């Protein structure tokens, strides 16, 4: 026993993603996630089911938490999934009056929760538990300021534990116009608490459905949150399937955080389609994964690369992967103070995501970060400097001084990022 992960969804867009994410993961351990049980005896693959999965002796069930301050995302979406027996009652936390898109508001209202939260899990999780994902958007109010309020709940509850964000940033013409002061608050505060901040945006993700998948229509988020899901599942796959080179939360956490600050990362995975995956050669794939048409978050060009993990899985020659090292170094641009030698860190999976023949995963921070940010502080600067929308922050603990206390030291950490690109 251990290597057990816990992972807290929160808000409509945090539960969204939970879906396509355990979709992926029982798929990956032939599990049917509506009877509970194993699909077969002679298909159970050797595996490390209990990272994501509890084991009962009626079948299994996700290690998660399912939150939410209105019932309507999650209501709807395990009855259209026909999720009821797997995403149970008992794994709900569920309020009924909104954050009403303020990130004050769901962390203040939160933190009425915070109690029946702790006893789900402190009822539940293993002591051997290595830690905690949060799947929030950090735009509307729930997922950013309940999300925010949880990755400080559950940092300061249990130490020595990891806390990673897999967290949405807005897209490229925001859709909450509040969006600026949330996605300042939740990123102040996760740069407090959390370990990890892995990002993305939908202005990314439909760019890659639409280009990488050539999908005719998105209808559902669910034609959007697979890739999330994949992303989240794949870097997780050494510590569940066998393979030569097994990482851990923490371990990748080490190899990126070069300074305390830069902890805020960009995923991209290779390739998108089972066709491409029988198609495509380990460099090939490397090199989709650091151009940016295939970063989950809109960035403007390539960055400099300050630290990289990247996961192979399948059917993966490690002589390719070891030799391309150097084609690495040499064609992505790295910051100016990574030796020639280092910036990258290996994870090597047997196991294929279903139906592919290989496929790889770049978690990479990238002094692009601040470009990134920089375009959020310049929202929150039109809006702070005419005082539009504050009132209702004010009203539920966030005052003025406050917003700008956030504002402040989100712009420490642009600048920490635009020092290491020179
Ligand atoms: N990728 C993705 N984005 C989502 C999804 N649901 C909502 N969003 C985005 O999340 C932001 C809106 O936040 P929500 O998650 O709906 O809000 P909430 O966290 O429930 O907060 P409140 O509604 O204010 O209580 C917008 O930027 C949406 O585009 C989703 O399922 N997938
Ligand atoms: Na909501
Ligand atoms: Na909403």
């Amino acid at each position: 026993p251990g290597r057990e992960i816990l992972v807290l969804h929160v808000g409509q867009g945090g539960n969204q993603i939970g879906y396509n994410f355990w979709k992926t993961i029982c798929e990956e351990h032939n599990i049917d996630i509506r009877s509970n049980q194993r699909k077969s005896v002679e298909e159970d693959k050797v595996d490390y089911k209990s990272v994501f999965l509890v084991e009962a002796p009626d079948g299994f069930h996700p290690r998660a938490l399912f939150i939410d301050l209105e019932p309507l995302a999650v209501e709807f979406l395990v009855k259209e999934m026909k999720l009821g027996s797997f995403f149970s009652e008992d794994l709900m936390v569920l309020s009924y009056s909104g954050a009403h898109n303020v990130w004050s508001i769901g962390y203040q209202t939160g933190k009425k929760l915070i109690p029946v939260i702790l006893e789900k899990i402190r009822d539940t999780m293993p002591e051997t538990l290595q830690g905690f994902l949060i799947i929030h958007t950090l735009g509307g109010g729930t997922g950013s300021g309940f999300g925010s309020l949880l990755t400080e709940t559950l940092k300061k509850e249990f130490p020595g534990k990891g806390v990673l964000n897999f967290s949405v940033l807005p897209s490229e013409v925001n859709d909450v116009t509040l969006a600026p002061y949330n996605t300042v608050l939740s990123l102040n505060h996760l740069s407090r608490f959390s370990d990890l901040v892995v990002l993305f945006d939908n202005t990314a993700l439909i760019r890659i459905v639409k280009d990488q998948l050539n999908y005719p229509v998105i209808k559902q988020f669910s034609d959007l949150n697979f890739l999330i899901g994949r992303v989240m599942a794949s870097i997780t796959a050494s510590l569940r399937f066998p393979g030569p080179l097994n990482m851990d939360l923490m371990e990748m956490a080490h190899n990126l955080v070069a300074l305390p600050e830069t902890k805020f990362i960009i995923p991209s995975v290779a390739p998108l389609t089972k066709e491409e995956s029988e198609m495509s050669t380990e460099l090939d794939l490397v090199e989709r994964c650091f151009d940016p048409t295939h970063y989950m978050v809109n960035c403007s060009g390539q960055g400099k690369t300050i630290s990289s993990v990247l996961m192979f899985r399948g059917n993966i020659a490690i002589e390719n992967a070891f030799s391309i090292m150097t084609d690495i170094k040499s064609n992505v641009a790295f910051a100016p103070g990574v030796h020639p030698d280092l910036g990258l860190k290996y994870g090597i999976c047997e196991s294929a995501p279903v139906d592919f023949d290989k496929e790889v995963t770049l978690l990479s921070n990238n002094t692009i970060i601040s470009e990134v940010f920089n375009r959020v502080l310049e929202r929150f600067d039109s809006l702070f400097n005419r005082d539009w929308y504050t009132s209702d922050y004010v009203n539920a603990g966030t005052s003025k001084s406050n917003l700008k206390e956030a504002r402040d030291n989100f712009d420490r950490i642009i600048k920490i990022y635009k020092e290491i690109e020179g």
